[PDB]
């Protein structure tokens, strides 16, 4: 590991615990190292942390309102571009944020991520991180 990294902000806390339990329940990914990193506003990342961002095999981005606010911090954005790459390794879950063309200004390969919604079947969630680590 790290194999699967769930990046989220505190407003999407429960979505994060939901996916953890689902991923640990499922045969395709239960066996993998599944870590989480909560973004803001209490902190930036520790040495051992920003490591994980760059080192993980697959990233799952919980797209909440509080999370995209971090896309607007220029000290931080360049790290996120290098972390959320390459696009076939990135999954986003829309958490009360409508998808948009503006995101292409922050992440140029945005359109090539795997996208999930709040009303997707659980099998869809797991198939996406299965496809992303494989």
């Amino acid at each position: 590991g790290c194999d699967i990294l769930i990046v989220y902000s505190p407003d999407a806390e429960e979505w994060c615990q939901y996916l953890q339990t689902l991923f640990l329940s499922s045969r395709q990914v239960r066996s993998q190292k599944i870590l989480t990193h909560r973004l803001g506003p209490e902190a930036s990342f520790s040495a051992e942390d920003l490591s994980l961002f760059l080192s993980t095999r697959c990233v799952v981005v919980l797209l909440s309102a509080e999370l995209v606010q971090h896309f607007h911090k220029p000290s931080l954005l360049p790290l996120l571009q290098r972390a959320f790459h390459p696009p076939h390794r990135v999954v986003r879950l829309l958490c009360g944020v409508r998808d948009s063309e503006e995101f292409l200004d922050f992440f140029p390969d945005w359109a090539h991520w795997q996208e999930l919604t709040c009303d997707d079947e659980p099998e869809t969630y797991v198939a996406a991180v299965k496809k992303a680590i494989s």
